[PDB]
Formats: C-alpha cells, structure tokens, sequence
C-alpha cells in the first residue's frame, strides 16, 4: 500500500507489520511512555504484533522506560493522523483517530515534528526498534 | 469515498473535480508557482478541469503571479501523497508518485505542513480557489 517517508534513524533492527496486518484492523494501541515513547504494540484484529520497543529491562541505562498505555478501539475507529516528533530515535508519538484524539506517548516534544495524514485509516506501521522505537513508517489500506 | 482532510482557509469559491474526474485517471498536473502555489488544474484522462486559482490579472494587486509548471505522468503512474504546507491559504504543495517525487510548487515559509498519504492514489481534487488556491482536499482511489 502506499506509505509515508521513514521517520527516524538508521539504528535498531527493521521491522514492518504487514504481514501481522492482515489479521485485521487495528484494534488496539499499545505503548509504553515516558518523556519518550519506548515501545509501540498494535493489535492487528484479534493479533498484537511483537513489543516494537523496550528489547531489554537493561535498557533503563540509556532512557526512562515508562508505563504501559492502552487504547482499545471500537469498532469502525481508525488512526487517521500521527503527529512524530524524532531525531536520531523516535521521541513522541500523538494518534488521532476518527472518533476521538489520544494523549501523546513521550511528554517531551521537542525534536523536528511531522504530522502524517492517513485518509481511511492506518493499516499497519513499519521501523526499527531495539531499547526504543528507532524509526517508524506509516502504511494506508490501498 | 476516503478523502482527505481540507486543507486552507474559508476565502474563495468551492470547486469539486468529482464529475470531470470521470474522464479518467490523472494524466497531468499542471500548476502555477512562485514562492506560493496560485493555480491548480490536474488532467483526468484527456480532459482538464477549469484553472482552480489565479482568477485573473488583477490578482497581482496581492500576491506574485509565478510561472506554470507542468508534469506529465506516465501511464500506470499516479499520486499516493502530497506535502501541503498551508494556513489561510495553500502555501506549497509537493506531490509525490508511486515513482518519484516532483518538485515543489511555492518555496521555503514558515507555515503548518502536513503530509497526506493518499490510498490507492488520488482520484481527483475539490478545494476551494480565487486569486489563489484557498485549500485542497485530496479524494483517494481506496
Ligand atoms: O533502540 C535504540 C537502540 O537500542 C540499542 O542501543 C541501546 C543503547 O546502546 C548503547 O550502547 C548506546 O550508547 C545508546 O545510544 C543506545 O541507545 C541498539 O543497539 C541500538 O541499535 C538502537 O538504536
Ligand atoms: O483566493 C484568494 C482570494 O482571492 C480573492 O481575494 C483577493 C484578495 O482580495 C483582497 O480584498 C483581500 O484583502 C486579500 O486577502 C485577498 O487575497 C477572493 O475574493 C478571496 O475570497 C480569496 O480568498
């Protein structure tokens, strides 16, 4: 399907949740946030992806880890904007929905912002990870 | 039937590219550009839309002019996003292929920018025009 640009940095190992995807839509929003966000955790229908983040408790030597955040969707709800702002990592990450706007992951908000727009909803996310979210791509339905 | 947000401002008159656009897929982007974007008329098939922007000479009285750009798309080459940075009216707009990405229309500023995933890629347009393009709504093929 088409896809945005890759936002973030060449570190992490690559992940991409197309295959995940087709389970279903994106039923859920799982992440972990702190003044950063350090792991993203979709579920895809019934099916949660893999933990996109946080790859080791030892990672608390080089950030925060933050505390679990869940956002269950309802039936016929889909992310229609995502606000990132990152550097050499992901930092924040705002979703927006078609029914409603969810609190940002990671308090901090500092580094270069963009804001993608998904007309129909995000279908799944690409990037890379380790002890935090490296980068992310976001892919639409067709 | 997925469609975009619109973009810019209240001014100008509303245009809707949804009948013309049964003339076919988009051939043809053509648009007229200074440091701001003032004109936008895309080709369906073989057939353009009227000239959405620069409603005529006197529109110098308030902004520059610019000159026309034309791209051509090849066949089987359509539009799955555009970066659109905008406030009272569209400032800038980068479309971007399944093939590559064209260059911008308008110049460097200091305005809000969005990128619009587009899927499926983009049927046709509606937005709203006058001396310039007041906004635009991109109407996906998904
Ligand atoms: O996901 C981020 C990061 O995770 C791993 O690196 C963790 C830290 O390793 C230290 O050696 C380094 O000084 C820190 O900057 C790193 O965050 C992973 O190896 C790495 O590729 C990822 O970018
Ligand atoms: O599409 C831009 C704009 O075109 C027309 O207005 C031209 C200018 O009129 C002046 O009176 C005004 O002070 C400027 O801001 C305008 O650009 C059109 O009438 C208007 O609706 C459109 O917004």
């Amino acid at each position: 399907q088409v896809a945005s640009e890759y936002l973030g940095g060449p570190g992490g190992d690559a992940f991409d949740d197309k295959a995940v995807a087709q389970n279903g839509d994106i039923t859920r929003i799982e992440m972990q946030c702190t003044d950063v966000a350090t792991y993203i955790k979709l579920r895809y229908g019934k099916v949660d992806s893999r933990q996109w983040g946080w790859g080791n408790e030892n990672c608390i030597q080089w950030s925060k880890k933050g505390e679990k955040v869940v956002h269950e969707l309802s039936s016929g709800e889909y992310i229609t904007s995502a606000i990132v702002t990152y550097g050499k990592y992901v930092q924040s990450i705002t979703f927006k929905t078609n029914k409603r706007t969810l609190p940002r992951c990671g308090t901090s908000a500092t580094e270069k912002s963009v804001t993608v727009l998904i007309p129909g909803g995000l279908k799944y996310i690409s990037g890379r990870w380790g002890c935090r979210i490296d980068g992310l791509r976001f892919h639409a339905k067709c």
